[PDB]
């Protein structure tokens, strides 16, 4: 039990004073001057904003991927979101091609009981068959997953071409499941790699070259028009780029339900960092898709502020020194991924908030709410209402801090906001209605944290069916 | 105190089953299986949706124009909203030249006295000076209005010019009130009626011919370019192109707040309407701007479905077949506008809703919250949550209706829609906690609507403050 | 606009032949043989008085009492008033025991809301806690209340005893608002009841005797001798007894602030009203206090003549045959109260000024300046002069009208001075600048009102503020 | 033309901000900001309250009485008025017996003619006849007064028994004139005084004893039962008792029209002044009627408190120690009157506004508004209004004063509140439109002042014709 007290809430629509009560991992009580039932602890808000906890929908906790495995575990990471604000993640379970889904899903469930805070998955469509098809249905009835990821890149490894993607969209919309898709056109990619790595081009300043802009807006058009065809929703994970915004705004301008996740790094570096001489400095920064030319950081902003980006997430793939310079004379074998889930609260804050280009609102919307309507978590998260999860951050708007790898809770030894001072700060972060993390001290506990089912059916499948039924297709006479 | 029970809630944002209690004006307690209080009468909501009641920000009550008074008084114009699901209006002030603010307030507010349901007033800067300057402060301090509209056209009239649109967001900024727009361009409206006029077109048929839609577009892109200029927000009245509706998709996809009203009328018929061969019937349709050819229709819809549009509202200005007779020989002096208030909300849920344009979220949204949001009024109203205005919609998805002059409550002998039927109907609407229509049965009383204030700073003004600090000039050393 | 022309304005001091200009809701101006302005109505003046219109500080429209309802609404009793020359009333919120008082100060504002001219509200203290003295202090601050009203009278009810007397004078005290008081001895008036009944008396004779004056007396001056202990103001209702009289007048000699209101049915009738021989005539004069032997009435003239007694109202509150009925067998249940809205002044002008006990400004004084003055109204309303409300009644001394329940506008079945001729009459009714009583043509429209606020300190807070100051206690030392 | 700028306006009944143009000895304009008109001189009123100039009516300026002549005279006594914020005066003509009226009328106004503020006449009857009549009738019609003094008191010099007193108010009541009254029983003086001299008392001491309290509430009485008999007003000059107080509370307390006026003497000292060791001390303070034992001080305040006293003045009737002197072995012959017309105003405001006794508007009330009112002057003078005489006083609450003879401008050597100390005082005092005080200096002028008409009927005889109308004797036939 832990009432805050003094705090001016603020959600993803309003703000006003008010205190709140929490027991048993939820909200209790929400209203001035509340009293403090015997038990309960009390945490002095004054001067202080409470917002619902983050959710960062785009986690890779302990990812074994491009030969190696992430250094940052369920426990490492989930713990140094909360340092972060953050208080539930949605990370992928990922099945190499030909493996069963389900048998990856139990292997990825033994792996995030370690996790310290709420935590679900997405599952990754690898490959395609009736197995595959048949598992995802299981896995949407008995296991609380509602959305299936699909990487339009990765040539002979993982990606899925249109064919996949075609019965992939159609089996989710038999479920009412959200699709969703990391997009960059890979026969592009892998192309312009090869031809890159024949010309000596081998340092990480290939890597951006390898996959441009147009690489990205394709792949989106593609999804977002496959969708489109066969009535599904659509959810685009870490845009980057102006021409996939472009393709999500132009499907939007027609009434199609599109969704776009931004990271904090798309929205705030370019991809100068990329030239820098220091080999070890540069693949620091090395994770698909790459930081862009800076006109696209500000189409992005834009995105934000005008509706056609929803979500901010991180992408959370940690990989230290050593394990990049696996690709130390080929870039394509750089482990592919950069850490930033302690820091997404804060650089959005920062920059978005003080800057008078976001609303406090709109942070809240950005950084839990509209992740939690998407994948239908709304109101159990990302809401201040009684009866909804006690995931819940104090955040102190005058706070300092400043980015570091010397200093950060994140397993991994470099952050690419390296140096970076931020005004306005988690001073306190809840889950489950605990203090975890309080003005320095971190709290996080290996397994407190609860594996989060999701329904089906989030409510956008109510307009859809209204729309499938209204065109549903009629014979001509004779 | 009132109890509805067994229907369907459904807000801005969700839907779920659950009863709601009002008393004192207020909604008491929300959940499912809520006991009757002693002396508290049950309403059956089953099969039903209970929504919050509309919002009309935009009615023209008994106004005096083009030389004569709307036929609708703010008694029989509430109470026809009622009846068809809308529970409170905005209207508008609109002094003369010359004329003072507060006196026209006051004129206004002795005739508002005998609504029938809640109301309130934005007021017109219809000429300038130092003492205009000085009362719109004190209508925002003293009087509870916090939204000052500005008419483009109406050249020699009430139109104001640059100078005049200038001074006036500046002061509207300062008071941290929202400056609305009637956008057209009155120096182009005036030049084309001139020469319509001069070619012999005299009918009904020349008003569409003397304000196309680039006349609309061009005034709102002016309106909007000068408050981005001076840093204000601003809501456009009556959008009805697809060239306005441009305008505002393009300054909010660079973060600029704009905000876009919508008619049914203009969602739903186009301009063919003005060659009807009945000269009563065509003049019926005369207002400004006028309807326009379907390619305008559709893009309208995908502005609302895009975000680009964020209120519905009717310009109920009520004119009868011999005050549109006026301009029998001369189509610029028929009094322009038409009735909808009655008919709005079923209208969009016909054509909305059941074709899976919409889903019901986005109508509650474009019904009531997003208007509430915008004015500073929400969640007193706009919202189904304890402590809100008890104004409420119960709507019957299987009811039908025929619109008809024959039958509607709006004192008015025409309907745009004459003989259109809907699906989807208010079976009972709620003011203030009380059964003001049920079922066929108008129970609307003289007086008992309350004017509603609106506090100034809506919250966009804080991001404008923190967006202006970070944008100011900065002066070369040296 | 209206313009009076050629009467001679009366005040509280001085009469003067003007013409008298009204626009916009107010007094514009004031002088000999002003020129009408083009739209400005005429209304011919010519032999009679325009004075301040009536205000009537004692009103019950519409109250649930007595197991029933008052028959006269907020526009029905508004709307007698205004024929009878009265522009504005106070009515009184008067809560259940344990009620909250904002609830039912929302509740009576609702009611009010059909009213035709302006009106006010003292709210009721009929019950005591910490939330009553918070909820007494948000009226004052918020909702433009000034004075408190207090029964002794009605015990097991809402009776008021010494240590809510002394709790809420103190509190009126604290905010600059004045104490109103219904001076019977509760427990006297229940005692004797109780012993009528028992020896068989059971008609309307003994309701008199159930309350002779003396109990008047001894609660006057228990709630003086308490507003002296604790420096406050006092108002006392409805004063029909020398005893009450006295009591005032020996406070006023010690230079205490007490003020006096009466009723013109306790100047003008006496207790042989109940012994009448047609059992629902006699029921028809029920009221409390009830009517006097006729020593009294003299005593109270001469309380008018002497400045002790400073208003006059009508305690307004009406009941059908049917609904006096209820005490059929048992006087005490008979719903206690007479109507009089619409015949005070007449009644009073006839009575006082035709006899030339009171002169024209003393009768202005007494029908709304005194009560302006004291509830902090003027000049805003009981005077003439420019910018002062509109509120106006044109006086024919030469007009007649036999007052009668057959031909009043009060919605009532009685008129307790049936029969009885006046001479001298309010010819116009003018409120809020509009024509609203004319020659026997009423004009009242529902809703038309405002609801009037009153502002906290009025002017003898000041001087007792000196007082105390003054008589502060000085210690001894240690 | 004299603009003051800045001042709070205190009326008889309000205050409030705003500026006073003066100009053609009138008030111009009353308005917030009002524009110096070129030509005027501007009065920085900031902080401080402008109030109707005092109207002193009861002075006797240069008297021969007693054996010698009054040692202040008209322009002297004026000055000294002005310099005390007294902006006018009424002075008393007293004929010799068997002299005619008009002829001491004519030799008064000779010597009023040096007047420095504004100045009027009443007529004292001292003797009765058919000349006596006629003469009065003269002196209203043609010679601007109103009011005719009487003396119940000085025996075999100017005394009027009761058959004077009847003739002289009939005549009254035919002229529309008022009745004022010396009322103390002058038979009962005079063989008090024989009584007290034949014991050897013949000090000051014995002064008081030979007209005690009931000799002046005796003649009170009959002086008012005389007017209610004859059916007039009546103005009862310098009340320094109970007795008289409680004669004239008894009168109004039947609806009789009596006006009483008090003495700051009596409001302020008592009788032990008389018993001063010293001669010439004690001798100073010989007046009629003598100030009283302490408890009839506080019964006065009492009166004016309860609106059963109306004015004050000085009785300034002024004689220096040698004049004193003549009585130095008999106290009869004591030349009688005192010193007060500069000092009443602040010993008023110190005594009874600033203790809390009084209001500002019953001091501006008592000052002057009264006064004028009950002599048909008012609005002319006593008002702050636009078209009135421009007398006014702005008060510095602030300010002190210490009073002293060594000091004071009157022309006289004794003081009798000599040493006292008061809080608040006139800075400025405006007569005619001039400023003729001002910071510390007098720059009264002989001559300036004008001989002010009053006119007959004020409008308490409408109220007495109605009566008498009604009081028509009918025979018997059955
Ligand atoms: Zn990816
Ligand atoms: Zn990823
Ligand atoms: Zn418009
Ligand atoms: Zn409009
Ligand atoms: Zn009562
Ligand atoms: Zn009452
Ligand atoms: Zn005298
Ligand atoms: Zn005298």
């Amino acid at each position: 039990s832990l009432l805050i007290r003094g705090a001016t809430v603020v959600t993803h629509e309003e703000s006003y004073r008010a205190d709140v009560l929490c027991a048993n991992g939820l909200i209790q009580a929400i209203g001035e001057n509340l009293e403090t039932p015997s038990g309960c602890d009390v945490l002095d808000g004054g001067g202080q904003y409470l917002m619902p906890g983050g959710i960062d929908p785009h986690t890779h906790m302990q990812l074994p991927f491009m030969g190696t495995v992430a250094s940052e575990d369920f426990f490492s990471g989930t713990a140094a979101g909360l340092a972060g604000g953050t208080t539930s993640i949605i990370d992928f379970v990922i099945p190499n091609p030909r493996q069963s889904l389900l048998e990856a899903f139990h292997t990825w469930r033994g792996w995030a009981q370690k996790s310290a805070a709420d935590y679900g998955f997405h599952v990754a469509i690898t490959w395609w068959s009736d197995e595959v098809a048949r598992e995802m249905g299981e896995l949407v009835a008995q296991h609380g997953v509602n959305s299936f990821k699909h990487f339009m890149a990765y040539k002979n490894a993982i990606m899925a071409a249109d064919d996949t993607l075609v019965a992939s969209f159609e089996r989710c919309l038999e479920l009412g499941a959200v699709p969703t898709v990391h997009a960059e056109n890979g026969e592009l990619v892998f192309h312009l790699q090869q031809k890159l790595l024949a010309q000596g081009l081998t340092g990480p300043e290939a890597h951006p070259l390898s996959r441009p802009p147009q690489v990205e807006g394709e792949a989106a058009s593609r999804a977002i028009r496959i969708a489109e065809t066969l009535g599904t929703p659509l959810y685009l994970v870490h845009i980057s780029s102006r021409e996939a915004l472009d393709e999500i705004a132009y499907a939007r301008a027609k009434g199609q339900p599109v969704y776009g996740e931004v990271l904090a790094g798309h929205l705030l570096l370019d991809d100068s960092v990329y030239r820098h001489p220091d080999w070890a400095t540069a693949a620091g920064y090395v994770m698909s898709p790459p930081f862009r030319p800076v006109e696209h950081q500000e189409a992005l902003w834009r995105g934000l502020q005008s509706g056609n980006l929803h979500t901010t997430a991180t992408d959370h793939c940690c990989f230290c020194a050593e394990q990049k310079a696996m690709g130390r004379d080929d870039f394509s074998k750089i482990p592919n991924g950069t850490a930033g889930i302690e820091d997404r609260m804060a650089l959005l804050w920062d920059a978005g908030v003080n800057s008078g280009r976001l609303s406090m609102h709109e942070f809240v919307a950005l950084t839990s709410t509209n992740t939690a309507k998407i994948f239908n978590l709304f109101p159990r998260k990302g809401a201040i209402r009684v009866g909804a999860d006690a995931d819940l951050v104090l955040w102190d708007p005058q706070g300092s801090r400043t980015l570091s790898a010397a200093t950060h809770h994140q397993r991994v030894d470099f952050n690419i906001f390296e140096g970076r001072t931020v005004r306005g700060i988690p001073s306190h972060t809840i889950s489950q209605g605990k203090l975890l993390w309080a003005a320095g001290d971190l709290r996080a506990e290996p397994g407190a944290g609860r594996y989060v089912e999701r329904p089906a059916y989030p409510s956008v499948y109510e307009v859809l069916g209204r729309r499938a039924e209204r065109q549903r297709p009629v014979a001509v006479e004779r």
